[PDB]
């Protein structure tokens, strides 16, 4: 039987970051993650403040910000605390353990100092998670493993996907779930987040493929939709965010019965 | 038929960045890529200057440099031109095509502006290559696809590796080779660069595994060794680089005939 997000937040083996997230999802009736794919810090902060009420999570690509500073991220954290959403840096860590630990903690971005969640590809083997967790565990962070991808020709299928699930299971002190197109774990402590989402059928010209919130949440059993252009390119981004939220939220409620 | 690096530089289908690399490998008698895994720009540049005559390539992780600026990269380019080596940013692009184009061109790092070579994981499908190529083509840049990894539990094996080789063949206008543990293509226009290399047997505590230059170049048929800690951890990095250079170069001479 399916548990509500609020009940899942209380599960004995739940990660604190997953619990925080699940509680605010239930409080705000949102399972929408905004993909804030913009080049200017002011745009990032403007979207975060305006859409924050409607979202459970803000997904960043800090490496495309033409004017990144750590003060930008300080300010984003204030907004995250005010409007109640988590910050997920979509870094796709994909190197050996010794390297990713440095990429997570250090450099100019100091990602671990501000991102509640990061994600990682499983292709290097479990050392990618071991390296990240050496930085993330002390800082009370969580990680998502990329079990499937939305893009045309994705190799994250079959035995690769099963490997991602095993890796998460064996590293549950740090891994809180998956980037995937569908439910891949039967354990309710894990979150499923799905990108490649728009209301209308389509794709882009560089291999992105879309499915609807009803399909991904309702039929495929994912928890959270990740939506970028579907919202950001709309004339009215507030109304678009609300349309996606309502869609994902109702799909969840229906599945839950 | 085994061709020298100088001959391979003249192959009909050779990419101009591969040709430039192969020419300087032959001229300088080096098939050593230094993995400059340091956190300080001064150490990076001092290594680049001192070891430049010994290396064909300097591999960077600019996202670990605590004091990155574009002015640091300008000085690195100056050293690369002076000593004759290529700059390879080991970014491991691994996102959908629309995202990686921005991560390559933009942000604070503006990687395409200074890196001769970058690499990409093949897990997203060929969109990853199509996105990078939109940026790299007019700038006369090249890309390496990660066909195999050196780390314990790597999923880059079997059909995954074969998919990487097919993707390289189909995008030979931009893809100039592979990150691999051995020769994965029989086409001599492709470069093979191999990380996980040390003179001594062993590994690290986070999944790295090492093989020797003689094994990797000599028996496994790779072209270039990528060496980080085996050089960086030495008291005298120049002497260490010279050790690796001579090992790798003589291994190469042996399979030539
Ligand atoms: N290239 C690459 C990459 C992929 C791979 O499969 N194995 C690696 O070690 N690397 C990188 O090569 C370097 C290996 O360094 P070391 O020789 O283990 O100190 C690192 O910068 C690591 O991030
Ligand atoms: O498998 C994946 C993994 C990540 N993303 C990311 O999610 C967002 C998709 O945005 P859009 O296609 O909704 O604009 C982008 O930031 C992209 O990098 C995907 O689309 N698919």
């Amino acid at each position: 039987m399916e548990l509500s997000f609020g009940a899942r937040a209380e599960l004995p083996r739940i990660h604190p970051v997953a619990s925080k997230l699940l509680r605010l999802m239930q409080k705000k009736e949102t399972n929408l993650c905004l993909s804030a794919d913009v080049s200017l810090a002011r745009e990032l902060l403007q979207l975060a403040d305006a859409l924050g009420p409607s979202i459970c999570m803000l997904k960043t690509h800090v490496d495309i910000l033409n004017d990144f500073t750590l003060d930008v991220m300080k300010e984003l954290i204030t907004l995250a605390k005010c409007h109640e959403f988590l910050i997920f840096e979509d870094r796709k860590f994909a190197d050996i353990g010794n390297t990713v630990k440095k990429q997570y903690e250090g450099g100019i971005f100091k990602i671990a100092s501000w991102a509640d969640l990061v994600n990682a590809h499983v292709v290097p083997g479990s050392g990618v998670v071991k390296g990240l967790q050496e930085v993330g565990l002390p800082l009370h962070r969580g990680c998502l493993l990329i079990a499937e991808m939305s893009s045309t020709g994705s190799l994250a299928t079959g035995d690769y996907t099963r490997a991602a699930v095993r890796m998460a299971e064996e590293h549950s002190e740090f891994v809180v779930g998956f980037i995937s197109g569908s439910r891949v774990s039967m354990k309710p402590e894990f979150l499923h987040l799905t990108p490649g989402v728009q209301l209308e059928a389509g794709g882009d010209n560089l291999g992105q493929q879309y499915n609807s919130p009803q399909e991904v949440i309702g039929k495929r059993g994912s928890d959270i939709i990740i939506v970028g252009r579907g919202i950001i390119s709309a004339a009215d981004r507030l109304e678009a965010a609300e349309m996606y939220r309502k869609a994902a939220w109702e799909a969840y409620l229906s599945r839950l019965g």
